[PDB]
């Protein structure tokens, strides 16, 4: 998958497991259409989101839903989800995210 | 204003000046309606976004548009904007954001 | 003070109050000598650390002690303190730090 | 190695390659003695730092030297190195760091 997402938990010092991630792609009419989605594995990583054939040039939004994640862990968080927008046009993108109930950090690692 | 936004630049080590910030509020029909917007001042701060009368309970989205900010500074960034969602229901909220072309961090400071 | 330190708590979404901050300056013999220290106020800010006369060119280390901070709040943290080194030679420096038991972020805002 | 270090570059959106990392362990006399060191590989990762036999309980400091890293890339950074202190006593520790010339973030991921 040319797009991968990795999520860590800053409160517990662990991979964030079973985090829902949704990806959208901007359509010709300026709407966000669902493109791909998944849940992080035990390693905090989300593999197999998309493929090189499907991941064409475009404007993409990656949404990470934190509310459900924190609640299963017994936390009611302030930040409920985080979103980031970028253009695809190097050809492997990793979005690495760090989660806390009142803070998020996201970084793009873009490689060959 | 019960909602304030402060933005810093991690590349240049400065307040991020003239950053466009848009705030949306989720409507009864689950749509994001425009609620408030502004640009950061020389201090990187955005004051007067809203008021206690207007800032009622609800689900809010704060969007920070980085593309225009980086371009005026001669940078074409990878992350184009960042969004965070939270519920309003302490009664002063500060969203502090740190900007880089490949990274964003946002933190909520919620006080009385 | 040409050097200011501001600390936020990412777990609780608040200023980090009463955080001990120590500043060292590298001596001619390559040793870190105590230069200035203080505790953050209710706003999470540490004012009056030093003065323009005292804050001469040099290599400085800012150390932020998190162990005592987290314990008073009932937390036994993994990261016990964080340190950053920079050279002083713009003329107001703010070190802004964000604290979690398993994570720290520090940013320099350097202005006139 | 029960201790691993991974470093990313927030300016360029890449693994930070050839970053010098030094690890110290606090001695009986309260001095920081050199324990282990290495340089990050092309993946931004530093493997083989230590072993389970050598990595006994103690207070450890991980120092990441950014000055040399940024200069080879044509940057003269403000933050010259970052240090974090923790106690070892889960049994695999990953220190993940994100680098910018005016900002650093470090997170501990502690697993089995």
């Amino acid at each position: 998958s040319p797009l991968m997402v990795k999520v860590l938990d800053a409160v517990r010092g662990s991979p964030a497991i079973n985090v829902a991630v949704h990806v959208f792609r901007k359509a010709a009419d300026d709407t966000w259409e669902p493109f791909a989605s998944g849940k992080t594995s035990e390693s905090g990583e989300l593999h197999g989101l998309t493929t090189e054939e499907e991941f064409v040039e475009g404007i993409y939004k990656v949404e990470i839903d934190t509310k459900s994640y924190w609640k299963a862990l017994g936390i009611s968080p302030f930040f409920e989800h985080a979103e980031v927008v970028f253009t695809a046009n190097p050809r492997r993108y990793t979005i690495a995210a760090l989660l806390s109930p009142y803070s998020y950090s996201t970084t793009a690692v873009v490689t060959n």
